[PDB]
């Protein structure tokens, strides 16, 4: 048998932010039998956690229903905060397919609320496909460049000139499906507070609650754009529209061409437990 | 005249890596000076980038300072991130001897900082020579089974139980030179996280800093005996005890009997850059 949690990354509110569910002592499971266990569960991702083999504090594995993924955000975040319902430890190492991810836990008389990692840095480019994605979209034109993110995953960024815009947009998810693994991301906002929708077929969702590997490249892009600076952390609210908000802090520090750090942090919450037969 | 830059393959610091010089505009030059121009340069290996004739994006075509190859790792993977200062495509297809190679190009702020490729699936077999082998190292026995694989080059791979033991090599090269149209790769780590070093009296190398074309064939070796599974990825770190450290990633997808993918990827640095007279 084994014992899980479902967490809601991005969130201290059950049923907001992004369910993830983190089953616990998953080394006497094949990964055939993980791979199966997330399409039962039908999450958009299910995590394992498993001894270390690096020197961590524990491998984490990571599904969606279909395939395993080397990074994702809000389901390491979401893994984090129901480990660290097992630890003692302040800061916690994950080892992932890309790496050992930091995190540093914040609790409240021992029960985890929060995380924050230190996420993979990215790379990125124009998109070169802007007409076409503009048309998708249903807009004109982008406010900043639209540009192509990729930090495992791959995340392209347009721009909004209103928060109200943003929430006015009706994608042709048809049209969408010709954007092959990646996820379009539109935002808008100012200072300190941003807005964000997801869309991301390829990915398979509709639309999505907390894009966590899309929050880092998110500062990046307004920091390069100059509408926050490197160093400056940003709130990114997410969901909204699909009633799961959803809220991502991310800061981006160094300068463009010598990153050292992308930070993103959020609220966590046990939105439930349990245990399967297997 | 001809443009040409060093790019240190397999690093994000000059110095590091394994340099690699790369020609643009070569079509003017025959193949026999190609020949003398790499003789002249004498860097391990120097590419020439050509016009396509087979639907890629170029005919890269590599030569020693002695003889033409049909693939070489490292010199490709410092190609590709030499090109992709002159195009925005995040694909690069380069045709070579054994087929066209596809890169995907990684960029921050236009620069080409790293790239990944899809290498020849390799063969293998027992090498049958262990007791010679393990002499001329030095050692006693191999840790998993002494095996040579073929992609172009050839590599053997010898373990070792511990990286201090790794390190403490002091191999005859005089009795490795009975070891003909190979490379001796020795190895040793856990987990995500592996070490090399690389012995070629028959490729001219007394020990090499980064071994691309051993990358791929390292993954599957550790896959095969069960260290790793297909489809994960590792850092392999080489090149450390001769000062020039160079760090590849490596994936095998699929199975030993039928395997997809060999994907190595790595960072690239141009150390320098100039124009010769001819």
């Amino acid at each position: 048998m084994h014992n899980y949690v479902i967490i809601d990354a991005f969130a201290s509110v059950p049923l907001e932010g992004n369910p993830v569910a983190v089953f616990f002592d998953a080394d006497d499971l094949p990964p055939a039998q993980m791979q199966r266990i997330a399409r039962e569960m039908n999450l958009s991702e299910s995590t394992f956690v498993l001894k270390p083999r690096n020197g961590g504090d524990a491998l984490i594995r990571i599904f969606t229903p279909v395939n395993e993924l080397p990074f994702a955000g809000a389901p390491l975040l979401g893994t984090a905060i129901a480990l660290g319902a097992h630890t003692d430890n302040h800061r916690l190492y994950l080892e992932t397919q890309m790496g050992t991810i930091a995190f540093e836990l914040e609790r409240q008389n021992g029960s985890v609320i929060a995380a924050s990692m230190d996420q993979p840095i990215p790379t990125w480019t124009a998109l070169g496909r802007d007409a076409e994605l503009l048309k998708a979209l249903g807009i004109s034109d982008s406010t900043f460049p639209i540009e192509i993110y990729h930090n495992g995953p791959r995340h392209v960024f347009v721009g909004l000139p209103s928060i109200d815009a943003l929430s006015a947009l009706h994608p042709d998810h048809r049209a969408l499906s010709n954007f092959h693994d990646m996820a379009i991301n539109c935002f808008a906002g100012a200072g300190r507070r941003w807005r964000s929708r997801m869309f991301s077929p390829a990915y398979g969702v509709v639309e999505d609650a907390a894009t966590g590997s899309a929050a880092g490249p998110l500062a990046i892009h307004l920091a390069r754009h100059g509408q926050i600076e490197f160093g400056q952390p940003v709130e990114i609210l997410q969901g909204v529209e699909i009633g799961r908000p959803s809220l991502m802090f991310a800061k981006a520090e160094g300068r463009a061409e010598q990153l050292t750090r992308v930070e993103v942090s959020g609220n966590g919450v046990t939105f439930g437990r349990g245990t399967i037969v297997l």
